[PDB]
């Protein structure tokens, strides 16, 4: 079958990358969700995060107006209650903004850890009427006007790690140049990539800004490039996308891959890379920030 295959690969990932996991926690996660892994935009994702460890992420978007994910994790146990503002965000979300598509993000040696929303590309402003969000993100009104950070593509809940994303496309003519990134970044006194990875990021159609209860500034953000093949991704760059762009599992034989670049005030500076599984995600990114495939 489809899932026993989707399984079978991503603890393959899982034990090549070294990363750690749970059988017990894989076993709840597809009882769950294995279905939908088989049906929709399905992707497996490695990331660098912690110091010489490589971490494993499973995650999925459908296009329905509905969040179906948290339903069935609230359901299935996957998703309890969290004494905590994020135990309502979700909800909120779709109920201030209309959705298009959703989706949902598990660490393999945890369960679910996020819940997104995707509404139609509407103004940053229409997120600040949601009760939940934390304050610093309302407050952080001048910075996203100032960078361009005007157009809301998604939002997400971060159950484990107590922080939300808002995700921009990145649509303006400021957005392709390497001063915009340098800029950015050292606003928040973020660390600067060297040159050959600010080349790629002005590229990038999608910006994520991470916010938290627990400070008032900006935790990370992160810079997303689709690549349409494994050759196209920059593997000289660092090991981790050299290794899975080359052997990271798909249904197709030359899968697309989306590649995050993460910043934050060192840590939050590291690489995360998904592998288009089904070969959906890619077109799904470029249709969604209005290129061609
Ligand atoms: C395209 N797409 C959307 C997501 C997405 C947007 N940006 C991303 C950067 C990195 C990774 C993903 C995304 C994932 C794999 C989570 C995509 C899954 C399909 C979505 C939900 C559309 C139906
Ligand atoms: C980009 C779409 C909205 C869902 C992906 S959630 P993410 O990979 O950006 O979340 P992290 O900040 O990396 O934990």
């Amino acid at each position: 079958t489809i899932v026993n295959r989707i399984r079978t690969d991503v603890v393959n990932v899982a034990k090549s990358f070294g990363a750690e996991y749970s059988e017990a926690v894989i076993d709840q996660i597809f009882q769950g969700f294995g279905e939908k892994f088989t049906n929709t935009g399905f992707a497996i994702r490695v990331q660098n995060k912690r110091n010489q460890k490589v971490d494993c992420n499973i995650r999925y978007g459908e296009a329905k107006e509905n969040c179906l994910a948290w339903d069935i994790a609230r359901e299935s146990g996957l998703l309890s209650d969290q004494g905590h503002p994020v135990d309502t965000l979700i909800q909120e979300m779709f109920q201030a903004i209309p959705a298009i598509a959703y989706g949902a993000d598990f660490d393999i040696n945890y369960g679910l850890v996020k819940i997104w929303h995707l509404p139609k590309i509407v103004p940053v402003e229409e997120a600040f009427k949601i009760p939940s969000l934390p304050k610093s993100v309302n407050a952080h009104i001048d910075f996203f006007k100032k960078y361009h950070l005007d157009a809301l593509c998604a939002l997400t809940v971060d159950y484990r790690n107590k922080s939300t994303n808002l995700y921009f496309d990145a649509h303006h003519p400021e957005q392709r140049t390497t001063q915009f990134y340098k800029n950015i970044l050292q606003s928040q006194q973020f660390e600067v990539p060297s040159d050959e990875v600010l080349e790629i990021l002005v590229n990038c159609p999608e910006i994520a800004v991470t916010f938290n209860w627990s400070s008032p500034g900006i935790e990370r953000m992160c810079f997303y490039t689709a690549f349409v093949n494994r050759e196209t991704v920059p593997q000289h760059i660092n090991p981790v996308l050299k290794k899975f762009a080359q052997e990271a599992p798909a249904l197709l034989d030359n899968p697309g891959f989306l590649v995050g670049w993460s910043f934050g005030p060192d840590k939050g500076t590291y690489i995360k890379i998904d592998v288009d599984y089904h070969g959906l995600v890619v077109p799904s990114f470029f249709h969604m920030h209005n290129l061609p495939l």
